[PDB]
């Protein structure tokens, strides 16, 4: 790297990390990436618009970086609504984007361990009927690195594609 100007909440201590989720073939964990610059991303696809907005500038990132830098970066959604957003979905929906991306869903259970060890707080509210709801939802991306958080990320931070290419370049 060299004078790179940061735009995510950078950590000064980068705590460690790990969950358990559900994909569309198999249990997945953090510690299947734990070597990589893993964007975690916690978001429903059937969202108002920043799940597919943010997915463009995250991969509009990946675009920009050499062969080298990719083999070490990789995106994962999580969702916050497995009630609608099945791993299938979540999984597919990613890839529409870019296919370097993975989308996980499962046990409300396994979505919880996930959010817990971010810090994410998600809800449902008026909840009045079988289709009659909003989901509740912490809006974050988490930069993880050696198996620890190292940098923290709002969509209006994310949204800046090169502040995500400059952001991820300072810890290739």
């Amino acid at each position: 790297g060299a004078m790179h100007t940061f735009y995510g909440t950078r950590l000064l201590n980068p705590k460690p990390v790990d969950f358990a989720l559900e994909g569309p073939q198999g249990p997945v964990r953090l510690s299947q990436f734990q070597d990589k610059v893993v964007l975690l991303f916690f978001g429903f696809t059937r969202c108002p618009d920043v799940c597919p907005t943010t997915l463009l500038a995250l991969k509009r990132a990946y675009e920009k970086l050499p062969p080298k830098a990719q083999e070490r970066v990789q995106v994962i959604f999580v969702s916050v609504d497995p009630e609608r957003d099945p791993p299938e979905v979540a999984d597919r929906y990613a890839k529409a984007f870019h296919p370097s991306f993975l989308g996980l869903s499962g046990s409300p259970e396994a979505v919880r361990e996930a959010a817990q060890t971010f810090g994410v707080f998600y809800q449902k509210s008026q909840y009045r009927g079988p289709g009659e709801y909003l989901v509740d939802h912490t809006a974050t991306t988490f930069v993880v690195k050696e198996g620890r958080l190292v940098l923290l990320y709002s969509p209006d931070k994310a949204e800046a594609t090169d502040r995500v290419v400059a952001d991820l370049q300072a810890l290739l």
